């Protein structure tokens, strides 16, 4: 499912405040991330990442590709491929408790200036 | 080289029923894979994916990139960006034969139900 | 920020010529390596590659990923997604000295050949 | 730092039982790791392994390589280099929770039986 | 086990003029691989390589750790740590078939000459 | 060739002082990254070490494995595989330039002090 920006926008209201991180840092990096299609999928020939916030089975969730990841989230890498964001946040808040937000370098790359323009009415 | 729903469900018969996985699982993978685009290329620090089925050099296919590659489909990666799809076929049934079909995520993940979207009417 | 064809062939005009390579193959690259965004970033595990030209982050330039990154470029990898593609052709320069326009498998594989389509008059 | 078949079944006491394994698959798969030495490192192009149970900085722990590494462990990695075994063992039973003591593959390949020769 | 150049000349009989390379080219290669130490093992973030002629996991044979190998031996790698040969030359040959005898770069850079000192 | 503490202190000598390391961490760095053999040869999946150093294949000499490698000490890696320390040390020093010693993780953990037992007194 591709989503607008005001469409992420709502359905991120439970990371809002994570980690401290107000939901324009969420949109924008999301954004620059997958384009916001919650069914985005990059196979490489080490690992793939899975969904909205493109989380990868080397370390979060475990994949037929790599069944020995540490498996952090302890969840299947494919529930990160539907429409129902509820385990995708569930999970990246477990990445900001052990990386933080800059773990995705497009937060810092591309999400510190301009942050209005992410915003919805 | 873009194409459509059905033109790959077209070009791709001779996969159909293949190793057991059907026209319409296929459809729906390239789709997630490869958005049906004959020239995907996809340049990582130290592996490159190719065509519709985004093989990779590492592998499959040998190139500059990796010269050492096991290139057990034998082929020149390139070969698998022109619109000539039978190239990739081959390699396709290689893979299939060893690693089987979930050896692409997409499948196991997006494409082993639900697949009457994925379906083309009087083929 | 999407280029189109013949912008990005404005823009690399100092590019011309330089390692023997023509415009032309210029443009299809970067067309088949960003699509001629100058904002992608694409994150893997462990290397990020950025802008136009997907200049990565473990050996040509500076990022929070990778710091022991040799960045032979001298150049912190974000200044390669602004709009400003200064920073990029010098960088590129450098690629082209160091390794050549090969460097790119795009070139080699769809942009040394069959060069019509991709002038710009 | 050098230990002998023997220390180590000393030291790592604490693992003693734990995840399932005994002592004896812990000196096995040690001795294949890491041939006991507590300051074994092997640095590669992208990873590199700490101490006696080469833990990689790419999961495990944080460095100067991967600042970013997921560090469940918590821990920078050169705490991996000291003769105090006990944030090693804190981490190894964090693999063990996480993974298993298959993520070790000598374990299985080599440790998984005629663990006599590992008794001291 | 740990064999000498003598006893690796010997159990490598069967890769005598394979490919074109000769017996002491292959001691030579497999001591700069792994010391002709039959259960040396490597394992990395993401591979792991097993055995005399260091295999690796990712794609000659079937791994815990990666089990979408390739796997073209058609083999899981532990045989690869026995005293017995046998399954390693017989994929030493595949290699040989899809790759080359300087797969293994030590083979260019070390044992393309000088070799009668690799004779038993 | 398996060279002693003090043949190594001795060959290194241009690379004293290069970067602020002094000769005792170099000669105890060198011994944990290859144990003094000029001749290791360290082949993963993706890349390759050679020599004293362990310099890789990725990023500073060309190879069969990587052509396409970055080579920025212009250099085939198997003249890291000899006798002649030569190469090395000029490739070190780029290192050096680039990256500094700590480049090589054993420097900053193992080598860095407590360095008596490295001393050449020559």
């Amino acid at each position: 499912e591709q989503l607008t920006k005001c469409e992420v926008f709502r359905e991120l209201k439970d990371l809002k405040g994570y980690g401290g991180v107000s939901l324009p840092e969420w949109v924008c990096t999301t954004f620059h991330t997958s384009g916001y299609d919650t069914q985005a999928i990059v196979q490489n020939n080490d690992s793939t990442e899975y969904g909205l916030f493109q989380i990868n089975n080397k370390i979060w969730c475990k994949d037929d590709q790599n069944p020995h990841s540490s498996n952090i989230c302890n969840i299947s890498c494919d529930k990160f491929l539907d429409d129902d964001l509820t385990d995708d946040i569930m999970c990246v808040k477990k990445i900001l408790d052990k990386v933080g937000i800059n773990y995705w370098l497009a937060h810092k790359a591309l999400c510190s200036e301009k942050l209005d323009q992410w915003l919805c009415e």
